[PDB]
């Protein structure tokens, strides 16, 4: 089932990110350290500890020397791993950041807090560039589409939003600016997690319902099409497998599980003895995962 390629022992892992063509990974942690691995050559390259307390937040830019953190501390920072330095701050958070994602193209970072808000940032002007309201409990997670102006986000306040934000596109990067498209509700406890199908108008979510619940948004709605039960705690993360037609996601109750979307398959369950887990991430171009747990990362594949 999951063969194991590299493991670290660490503090809890918070967050993750693969480099789209090093073989290194990023992760954040809960003591506010951001350590960068190449998993080929087994080895610590650098460690960042500028932050004060967890840092949820962590993402490459897919073609930038640049990586972004958010932070407890409510601050986002933007890094330059050739550089090995912070390159500047950005403020404006009020309480804990949960995620930073760079926007694959646009000079743009997207984040998440549990100030109920989600912010774009341009890194270019190195300001906030809008703030999207609506959610009324804690952003759990905030991800652009990687091909349309859209962002879906999960919140404590038991709902998934898709938010439409071709508006912001037009005014910021021209030489109202977001709009909630779908209140996507299902979920009956707080959602910790959302993402978009690579190539289908398809989101995945993870809430402490224990539930993974799988949607889909046409030009006019967006409804559930299925829910895989098993976890029996807090569903922490899911990621959609990029290239297979398979659903990851991992759970304070210790597990990783692979769902079979075909459903040709029955779940597979990976347990690890003592560590809960946190966080999930896929590889943007292999077939290549990581999970991050309370006593650090696993990059594994399936088999």
């Amino acid at each position: 089932g999951m063969l194991t390629k590299f493991e670290t022992k660490s503090a809890r892992v918070k967050g993750l990110s693969f480099h789209p063509k090093r073989p290194w990974i990023l992760t954040s942690l809960h003591n506010g350290v951001i350590q960068l691995w190449d998993y080929r050559m087994c080895t610590l390259i650098d460690k960042f500890d500028e932050h004060d307390g967890p840092v949820r937040g962590i993402d490459f830019h897919k073609q930038q020397p640049l990586f972004v953190s958010g932070g407890d501390d409510y601050k986002i920072k933007v890094w330059n791993y050739k550089l090995r330095r912070c390159l500047f701050t950005l403020l404006g958070h009020l309480d804990y950041i949960r995620t930073t994602f760079f926007h694959h193209e646009y000079p743009w970072i997207l984040s998440a807090s549990d100030d109920q808000t989600i912010r774009v940032w341009n890194w270019q002007s190195r300001t906030c560039v809008c703030v999207l309201t609506g959610h009324n409990h804690y952003v759990m997670c905030a991800q652009f589409h990687p091909t349309e102006d859209l962002v879906v986000s999960a919140s404590l306040d038991q709902t998934v939003r898709v938010w439409d934000i071709s508006g912001l596109r037009k005014k910021n990067l021209s030489p109202t600016d977001a709009v909630v498209k779908h209140v996507l509700e299902g979920h009956d406890r707080g959602v910790n997690w959302a993402a978009f199908h690579p190539t289908m108008p398809l989101i995945v979510s993870g809430a402490d319902d224990r539930q993974v619940k799988i949607w889909r948004m046409n030009e006019s709605k967006a409804w559930e099409v299925d829910t895989c039960r098993g976890h029996y705690n807090n569903v922490s993360c899911a990621v959609f497998h990029p290239r297979q037609e398979l659903i990851l996601s991992n759970s304070e109750d210790k597990s990783i599980r692979v769902w079979d979307m075909s459903k040709r398959t029955g779940v597979q369950t990976f347990r690890r003895d003592h560590d809960r887990f946190w966080v999930l991430a896929a590889h943007p171009n292999l077939n290549l995962f990581a999970a991050g747990h309370d006593g650090g990362m696993i990059v594994f594949k399936l088999e």
